[PDB]
């Protein structure tokens, strides 16, 4: 029988269109290794986004795989098996010197942020934020240095890695409230179908483990991914 999977493809890498016309992406070899492990013929269909979820809880698709942001909202709604991407709850604010009251943001005369990350949508969402943004974190992290802005916001798992070549920079703690919380990316299955969820979790943990995720991320460039959580 058929795994029948309902897109939007129009969100490269995880979906687009070639010049075949044939959707393509790392969501569509991801949703053919996934119905290999189900033993399942695959059967991608394109849909508006705001079409999908209907779809889904109308039994008319059996998985939505679309660079769908996990969010506390759509897990009230649906199942969502995690694929891909960092749990998001807190951002991280970074400055020079000393910082006694990080919040609220809306006291800075600037904030520095990279285009097309969460943090950046974040930010844009709160009421009267000043933002400065750039292409790379070497800008959003240069303007503080340079004193251009006072502070800086970056996502927990880049500031991990990037402030050790910044050793003037200091770091405070955003927390995220919990309706703002994206938990990577996810496939998403109808909630009266707890059984084929946990058949998908089974499939993509044994993908996982033979290595073919880690593959599909390389071979699709979603470690240099540049719009992030589009559908958040």
């Amino acid at each position: 029988e058929k795994f029948i999977v309902g897109t939007n493809a129009t969100y490269p890498p995880f979906e687009f269109v070639d010049k075949r016309g044939e959707v393509v992406g790392f969501d569509i070899d991801l949703a053919r290794e996934i119905s290999n492990k189900l033993g399942k013929t695959l059967d991608v269909r394109e849909f508006s986004f705001d079409a999908l979820i209907l779809n889904l809880k109308q039994h008319r698709i059996d998985a939505v795989i679309t660079g769908m942001s996990i969010t506390p909202s759509r897990l009230k709604e649906i199942l969502m098996i995690p694929y891909y991407g960092e749990e998001i709850k807190h951002l991280v604010l970074v400055f020079k010197g000393e910082n006694k009251h990080p919040l609220p943001l809306t006291q800075y005369r600037s904030v520095a942020v990279q285009t097309g990350t969460y943090q950046e949508a974040y930010l844009q969402s709160l009421s009267e934020v000043h933002i400065r943004s750039f292409d790379s974190t070497l800008e959003v992290l240069m303007e503080v240095m340079h004193g251009k802005s006072p502070v800086a916001v970056l996502e927990p798992s880049i500031a991990q890695v990037v402030l050790k070549d910044f050793p003037a920079l200091s770091t405070a703690t955003i927390d995220l409230p919990e309706d703002q919380w994206v938990l990577g990316y996810g496939i998403g299955v109808a909630s009266d179908r707890p059984a084929l969820a946990l058949k998908i979790e089974a499939a993509v943990q044994e993908i996982r483990k033979e290595g073919v995720l880690a593959e599909l991320e390389q071979k699709w460039g979603l470690n240099n991914l540049e719009h992030h959580h589009h559908h958040h």
